[PDB]
């Protein structure tokens, strides 16, 4: 039993795909443990969430995009939730993400890619603490 | 432009219909402006939410049901959001709710009925202050 | 709590709408308690099922249609199942069936209308004994 | 058997609901007999299409909206296609359109309302000749 | 043209996924040849169906689960139906079943995995005879 | 930014899968640039579209099938649209096309396979000129 951190990104709201994405995880039988709606996340939270990317050329565009509309942060719980939700998410790159995955069916850009999911136990703990410090 | 308060009820979690219900409202172009997940809503909030029914025969069972699993409280915004979302919701009574409505398609019980929606401007304002004080 | 008899008609097989129709009833939380697949229903069962219409102008065409492909006969159980599933079904006449109903959304003919549902307690009991003797 | 003229409006493209809308009509078993994609419809065609509304207060905004993005014009064929597709469409006014209808489920504005459908035999014939001369 | 045996398992009924699963096979254009609804299958039928697993540690839990609610048995017919329905089904293991498959989208446990499908011509013949001995 | 040529084939009309297929491409955020409905495409257009297959044993059956009912021709535009729509389409062979793809979920025959999509920049230019010579 693991918990992972998922963000629904501002592009899902712009495109009205919030329920679609959440529904895919719900149908796979993962349970919401906590959830927060952000009309706009503070840039500092975003910078912390993506701290590993601070030296990448896309860092600033990525932070601007993540504060460009609402976000929902969600903690999901389930056996092997971290790896499983990552497989449902699909690859970052639109040339690679597989039909059947969230990104494979729905996303067409490497940046506006609808959804974040923690990639490991270490990072899940970290990201959960950022979005749900309580 | 109006704001209305929606609760996703514990039966929606139990039957995995949370996204289905939220999706119907999202597809109608209504925007979330607040949302809170409650693993278990406090009895007192529930009793205040339904204070109008406090002397009704079904009150205790209603309150018991409403604390029997998680709920999501959401404020939705849109032109005439209150009446329009009430229309989406459908009649409380499963003998009357129309196919095409949330309850008409999905609910089979007058009590386990998936969703709450504010029924007027004044009750919307009240319910919003209960869930998002 | 009631039991009702539903037939999935041959047009549903032809148009691949079997799961779509059964899904609408399943999503309304009704439970299957019996079900039989008929690659081709016997003429006599069909004629007994529709015995009330035996002198109607459409009887032979109705019976011919009903043996023109497979059918599934299902008994569904739930509180007020009879009237509620009738409500899901929609009006026989495609000029009257409401969007949101099975027929309102999917059927375009008064005859090729996808689904049978028992119309009362007494007819439910009768139809159930025909298909599941 | 009848032919009716449907326009998929620019809001459907903007909100990615083109297939959703066409799908509802396809599932009702209506057949496309003509279809044209317009990256931008000519003002004059739009003004002729809505010539009945030319003196209405909303005319210019309506025409402006209708040239604000792509449209698809489609001729659909089926028994009683005109009235049946009008029934699928739903009321212009989002306070009145029924859940289960295209507008009842998807539209939130009296103007940005996703779809046009001919309202009678005579207007169908007229509209068809405008879009498919 | 082949026939394969499919079981809709008790978890599909518990979770109201019966139509969802049948719909996926129906949309792929496979035809129902026979179908039986079981309010509860007799344990002996289950033990016969899973006879190859009789010495596995999960055998008894598997039999208990399969008699824990209803089952629908179905014979589907179509060109290469056996291998094709297996690919739609998805892998047994939730760490492996691919998004887009029935198990990949819907199942989250190696045991409660919604659906059985015959894995070969030899086993299809066998399983069809168990569920439809006529 | 690329344009690709898609045909919705007569089997999609016969099976009422037109919107289903178009919807999958629409949901991936590709834009229609041009579109033409053909009550029946002229056999010569079909023969030109499939000119590379003229010596294959299936050539005549393929042309007969393509004129057997309506077709919609569509030009779709988007970053890497050609390769991306090909991945959504799925493999020609029903023993290979993956669940989650259009063919993987919906097609059960190597010939009646619902959808054409250009396979390269060179062929897209070519096919666009055939269906939209303007
Ligand atoms: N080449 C890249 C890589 C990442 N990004 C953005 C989009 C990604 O969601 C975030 C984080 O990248 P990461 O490599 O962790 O990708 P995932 O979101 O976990 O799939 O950065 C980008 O815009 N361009
Ligand atoms: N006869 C009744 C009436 C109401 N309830 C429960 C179910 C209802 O959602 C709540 C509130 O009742 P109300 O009449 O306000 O109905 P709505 O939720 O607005 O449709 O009480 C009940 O269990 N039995
Ligand atoms: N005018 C009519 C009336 C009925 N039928 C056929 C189609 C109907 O499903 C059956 C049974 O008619 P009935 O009036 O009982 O209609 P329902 O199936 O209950 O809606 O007869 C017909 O073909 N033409
Ligand atoms: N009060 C109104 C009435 C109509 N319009 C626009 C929206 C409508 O689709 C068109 C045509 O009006 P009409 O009354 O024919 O309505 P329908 O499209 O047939 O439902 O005009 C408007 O913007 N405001
Ligand atoms: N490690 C395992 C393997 C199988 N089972 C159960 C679940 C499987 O559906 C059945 C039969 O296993 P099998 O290896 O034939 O798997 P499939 O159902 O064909 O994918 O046994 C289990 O509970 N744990
Ligand atoms: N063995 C084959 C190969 C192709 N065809 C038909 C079906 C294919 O859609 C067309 C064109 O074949 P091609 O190899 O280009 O396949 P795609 O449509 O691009 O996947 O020919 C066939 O009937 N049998
Ligand atoms: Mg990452
Ligand atoms: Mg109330
Ligand atoms: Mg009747
Ligand atoms: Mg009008
Ligand atoms: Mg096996
Ligand atoms: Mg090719």
């Amino acid at each position: 039993l693991q918990r992972t951190l998922v963000l629904i990104k501002p592009d899902a709201f712009e495109r009205s795909l919030v329920a679609e994405i959440m529904g895919r995880i719900e149908k796979k039988n993962f349970k919401i443990v906590s959830m927060k709606f952000w009309s706009k996340a503070p840039r500092n939270l975003i910078e912390q969430h993506y701290k590993e990317h601070s030296e990448q050329s896309y860092f600033n565009d990525l932070c601007d995009f993540m504060v460009s509309g609402p976000i929902i942060s969600i903690v999901y719980e389930g056996t092997d939730a971290i790896s499983k939700i990552r497989r449902l998410q699909g690859n970052t790159n639109p040339l690679a993400s597989a039909p059947g995955t969230i990104r494979g069916d729905l996303a067409n850009d490497i940046g506006e890619n609808l959804i974040h999911a923690s990639d490991s136990e270490d990072s899940a703990v970290d990201e959960i603490s950022i979005w749900f410090p309580e």
